[PDB]
């Protein structure tokens, strides 16, 4: 062989590589000897995973770090058959793990005829659980994050996704609720003299069968054994019409709920409710007849405005997600009055659906659904959180900084959307290169395990976003 | 007056505001009393600067924090004439200063007939200095950052911008150089036994008047009094043809220079040069006849490739800015051989001019010129720098992260480009809302004062990017 050509009678050596650490898709430069000058004659594995070889030039090889290369062991084989020579680098590459999309439970077969079935997360079709097909919202039991509840707009049971025993059940059949349009789940904060922390599940429903005296919000009391099920006491706490959600202030504990009719936002101090029942009184849930107790703070925009309220963990502000008109508004909280004030347009285009990462009202989204605040360790001032939400008709999770910069966090996998031409899909893995979702409606974040659970309504699955693990 | 209306017989009060700190363009919420409900009747000043009032609702006012509101004093006046009532908040807003574009020296009058004139940075037209009209490059004297040199492609003097005495001079008339196409300025690193740190200015020129034996690089020796001027010894160190720049490796000290002909990159160890002259030898600068001394490492792409070399402060890699074909390539440095290796496309589109912030080869630029590496305090690993370059025909400074994300750092002011419809201009101030440049060719960064100097070739000015200051 000539100068620079591969010599199969001599060893192949790796002397160094750079960078020494990195994540999947990182370009890696490997230095050594006897690599030859042809990509076709070189194969590289990193952490036991086959790696894409970019260029080979005698004393160096460029390749891409593969997903899941945990061990960082670098192995190279030059030549083929009788002439193949292999070596392994003496030091390991330091693989930096990334968040990845996974699938927890649920499935959709080729005929989409699996239906609904309670049971184990895993097993053969016919045994493993499935359903999850109506638009939904997620909420953890604040006293036990192994218990993840899901409510649905179109399925009249609130289900329990039990992460510890890996079982799906339907403990809440809410038979007295007059509709299957269940919109949200919240829990009370402790109320001195009246209610322990999360003793009550607060459930919003979307109904207008009794005109403007139609139920909006119910309250369900935890059983003596700690469960929420059909033995639980359930009471009507507010009735107007067309409610799309109810949310609890994380510091002061009052309840905010709306009506789509004119986009009203109502404020209820639960102390009024518990004080009345404690003194053997009759509670009147008819909002219109009691303007001092169910205080109407404002209308956020125009009539027929469908939205939910997401309050910052400090309680100092909230985002109002306008599901049917494709934007979020922001509202500041007056800490002395203990009320939110008239909101203003924050991110997205007023009545203009689309998909565009940009700043403020130049960003575009399409049917924004559930959102959550997540601590960003890089923030050091008084603002410590970013906001993440499922953008339903764009099949992804978006991120919103406090300044209003909107980006795409997970979904619409670049490589997978090329293979089949669809921005939607079921692929697990790398957040923006591979992973895909179908219509996404629900989202929660476990702030201790540092992971998201996502309700993929049209995939009929519960997905996860969490740190990859060596199996 | 009714409930919520302004009452001119009562004081106006400010009780609180949020956020407590922030920068220009921040939305500020001011709480208080007696503000009325009309924006037309309210005026706000912050730090003595008039502020844009957004919304007024009796007990709160929303406004934008103005540029230059250093003192943070909040003053509000409600009403007019005899009914005007003013109050000042008892606590000050904490104004966070930002980088701003400024103009150091040079000017362009309405007839663009000021020409060239050495002298003071300030004064009346006819006295204050001007010129700066040919495409240029900037370089500090490594031993004195008060001395900023500028060389020009089309003006046969190298000028001194003396930041201490605020005077422009022309100390280097380089009479023996055969052209006015001066392309770059560099300085040697200390060479044990031969040359002290920055004892020599290394100057690249663009010439082909003697075919392939045409001068490319000269070396100019510092005078006994520390100056570089017409008393300085000047020698030809390399001659091929069509050189576009020469750069010194910041750790090992060797010299890299190119030729546009085939896009060659040549490597010269200056020790060879000084050893020859020290021993009473004759130095032969003809590159073609001495392939072992002027080592040709590679050709970077196709023929007729105009580019400069920008080496990372660690010396571990370099970016090659292809001026005439609108992209940057990246080259890794082999620390054992002490040579760069064949480069690869990094950011921008190969032969595709444009303006687009994006990742890698999806980004678009137009005539990328001088670039500099700048430490980012947020980076904690082995990579501590970002890269900034002047994108000439896009009238701005762009930023390139090590991963290849290209953004716009300064220029193309949003508000000013609306007023007149031009992306170019002369405005000073806010980096992306107001400031504008015309064609930009030169760029340096003082890593101690934390400021950039920019050569705005068509504005005929030297601009600054630095922290705003209370005058
Ligand atoms: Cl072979
Ligand atoms: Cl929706
Ligand atoms: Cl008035
Ligand atoms: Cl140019
Ligand atoms: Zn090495
Ligand atoms: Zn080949
Ligand atoms: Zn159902
Ligand atoms: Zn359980
Ligand atoms: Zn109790
Ligand atoms: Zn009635
Ligand atoms: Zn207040
Ligand atoms: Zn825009
Ligand atoms: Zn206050
Ligand atoms: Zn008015
Ligand atoms: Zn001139
Ligand atoms: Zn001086
Ligand atoms: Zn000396
Ligand atoms: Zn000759
Ligand atoms: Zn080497
Ligand atoms: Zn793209």
């Amino acid at each position: 062989v000539e100068t620079g050509a591969f010599d199969p009678s001599k060893p192949v050596a790796i002397s160094d590589f750079t960078p020494k650490e990195g994540g999947a898709y990182q370009k890696l430069l490997i230095y050594g000897e006897n690599f030859g000058t042809d990509v076709s004659k070189v194969k590289v594995k990193i952490g036991g995973k086959d790696a894409i070889v970019i260029n080979v030039k005698s004393t160096y090889v460029y390749c891409f770090v593969p997903s899941g290369a945990f061990s960082g062991e670098i192995e190279i084989t030059v030549g083929e058959g009788e002439n193949a020579v292999t070596t392994t680098a003496s030091t390991t590459f330091s693989y930096e793990k990334k968040m990845v999309v996974g699938t927890l439970c649920g499935y959709r077969n080729n005929r989409d005829d699996q239906g609904w079935r309670d049971g184990p997360f895993d097993g053969p079709e016919g045994v493993k659980c499935c359903g999850f097909s109506d638009n939904g919202r997620l909420a953890f039991d604040p006293l036990n994050k192994d218990h993840l509840y899901i409510c649905y707009d179109g399925h009249k049971a609130i289900q329990l996704i039990d992460l510890k025993n890996r079982m799906l059940s339907s403990p809440l059949n809410i038979n007295t609720i007059p509709t299957n349009r269940i919109r949200s789940i919240a829990f009370n904060k402790k109320i001195e003299g009246y209610a322990d922390e999360a003793e009550y599940m607060i459930v919003a429903i979307d109904y207008d069968g009794k005109g403007d005296e139609s139920p909006s919000v119910y309250i369900i009391k935890r059983n003596a054994d700690g469960t929420f099920d059909d033995r639980s006491d359930i009471q009507l706490i507010a009735a107007y019409k067309q409610c799309n959600g109810a949310t609890i202030h994380p510091i002061n504990g009052e309840l905010y709920f709306n009506s789509y009719e004119k986009g009203q936002v109502f404020r209820l101090d639960l102390v009024d409710y518990f004080k009345t029942i404690k003194n053997g009184g009759s509670w009147d849930p008819i909002v219109k007849n009691n303007p001092n107790t169910f205080k109407q703070l404002f209308t956020i925009a125009d009539p027929s405005w469908e939205f939910q309220i997401f309050i910052h963990p400090t309680g100092k502000y909230a985002y109002f997600g306008v599901i049917n008109n494709h934007y979020f508004m922001r509202s500041d909280y007056d800490e002395i009055k203990k009320e939110f004030i008239t909101p203003y347009n924050f991110v997205g285009g007023y009545k203009q659906s689309g998909y565009r990462d940009d700043v403020g009202t130049e960003a575009r989204m399409n049917n924004p659904c559930q959102g959550v605040f997540v601590k960003n360790p890089d923030y050091t001032g008084e603002e410590e959180y970013d906001f993440y939400f499922v953008d339903r008709l764009n099949f992804c999770v978006r991120k919103v900084t406090p300044e209003g910069i909107v980006s795409t966090y997970a979904g619409r996998g670049a490589s997978t959307s090329l293979a089949d031409g669809n921005q939607w899909g079921t692929d697990d893995g790398d957040l923006r290169e591979v992973a895909r979702f179908r219509d996404v409606s629900g989202l929660v974040y476990d702030d201790v395990k540092e992971m998201f659970y996502v309700h993929d309504q049209v995939g009929h699955t519960i997905r996860t976003i969490s740190m990859e693990q060596e199996e």
